[PDB]
């Protein structure tokens, strides 16, 4: 298939600083390398895919989504109480086979499947059977707005399909 993969690994040392590590495969090619500390992350394009203005525009998304990724993960712990230290993976990305495009984004924590994304209906679902105070939040916060229902399945199924389409 043509295929973007996007891979987030977030080090959580405690609610408020948080190391970033991921990377970007296009096609099985590594393209893109997330590195460094919410205050400072380095994102770079391994190869100049994007002209900079797209590319600036790209990158200032990226940085929002991380700020406000880390935002409901500080919500969680002010709500809820996490258990530091802690790491949290998102896997995410789309597929395209040789007009319709597979879309999928899965988080887990501390190595475990924690949720995911249903983009069927736009609704975040339990990936773990373990109950908890943290997933009910979690996924009534994922659930309840815009950002993280229609806003991600369209940068799934718009943003990420439209740069496999441009630049594989
Ligand atoms: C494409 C071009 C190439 C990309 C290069 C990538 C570099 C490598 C790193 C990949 C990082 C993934 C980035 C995903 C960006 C998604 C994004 O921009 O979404 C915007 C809004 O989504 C949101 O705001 C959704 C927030 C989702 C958070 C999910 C995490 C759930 C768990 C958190 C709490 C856990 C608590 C228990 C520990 C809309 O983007 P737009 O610009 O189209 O608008
Ligand atoms: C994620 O895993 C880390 C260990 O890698 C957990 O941290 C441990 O938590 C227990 C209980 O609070 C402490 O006794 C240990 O000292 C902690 N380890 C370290 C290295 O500090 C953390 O609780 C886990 N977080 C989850 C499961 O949400
Ligand atoms: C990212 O930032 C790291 C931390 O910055 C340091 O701490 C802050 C609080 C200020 O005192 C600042 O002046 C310090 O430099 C750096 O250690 C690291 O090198 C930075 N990474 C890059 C790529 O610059």
């Amino acid at each position: 298939l043509q295929r973007l993969h996007m891979l987030q690994i977030s080090y959580f040392r405690d609610p408020y600083h948080v190391w970033y590590q991921g990377n970007a495969s296009l096609g099985g090619h590594l393209t893109h390398v997330l590195e460094g500390p919410d205050t400072n992350t380095t994102i770079i394009q391994l190869q100049p895919l994007q002209e900079p203005e797209s590319w600036a525009r790209t990158q200032s998304g990226l940085q929002s989504y991380l700020l406000q990724f880390h935002g409901l993960v500080r919500l969680v712990h002010q709500e809820r109480t996490l258990a530091f230290p802690l790491t949290i993976r998102c896997f995410l990305g789309c597929e395209l086979p040789p007009s319709r495009a597979h879309v999928f984004f899965e988080v887990a924590v501390n190595g475990s499947s924690f949720v995911s994304f249903r983009p069927e209906r736009a609704l975040w679902q339990a990936d773990t059977q373990v109950t908890s105070g943290v997933v009910t939040f979690t996924l009534q916060q994922l659930n309840a707005y815009n950002r993280t229902r229609y806003e991600l399945r369209e940068f799934l199924e718009d943003t990420c399909v439209q740069y496999v389409q441009k630049h594989i």
